[PDB]
Order: structure tokens, then C-alpha cells, then sequence
């Protein structure tokens, strides 16, 4: 199936992202959709969940993510 999670910038005004997600999904996946729609190189973010910083290969299900919740968004300099 599907859940629904948000994606919030850690700073500054970005939009949100509202994605539907697979629960075998993994916080990888995310991270590089994430990317995809914000044009930016995949090693210059982190995504956190209630805090954390997560492993890639954490499907959504084993973080215990339910629909609604959300992820923070933490981004870098792009120039390296």
C-alpha cells in the first residue's frame, strides 16, 4: 500500500513535499526522490525522522513511520 509523509526543510523557505510512499520503501528511496524534485545531489542532504538521523536501507515500516508523519530535510553547500 501507501502512506502519506511530508518533507520539511531543516531552514529557510522551501516548500514542503507531500509524497505517497511505499511501506517497503526505504529512507534511501525517499532521500533520492527528495532530491530528484529538489535538483540536488543526493550526498549533500540527510533526511531525519523525529530527530534521528537513519540508515538508507531502514524501510518505512521498520521506522515505524505511519501516514501523516513527517521528515526534516537537512542540506548542504553543492559545490564539492
Amino acid at each position: 500500500g501507501h502512506m502519506k509523509i511530508k518533507i520539511v526543510p531543516a531552514v529557510g523557505g522551501g516548500s514542503p513535499l507531500e509524497l505517497e510512499v511505499a511501506p517497503n520503501a526505504t529512507v534511501g528511496a525517499v532521500r533520492t526522490k527528495v532530491c530528484a524534485m529538489k535538483k540536488l545531489p543526493p550526498d549533500t542532504t540527510r533526511l531525519t525522522y523525529k530527530g534521528r538521523a537513519l540508515k538508507d536501507t531502514e524501510t518505512l515500516e521498520s521506522l515505524g513511520v505511519a501516514d501523516g508523519d513527517k521528515f526534516v530535510l537537512i542540506t548542504r553547500t553543492v559545490g564539492g
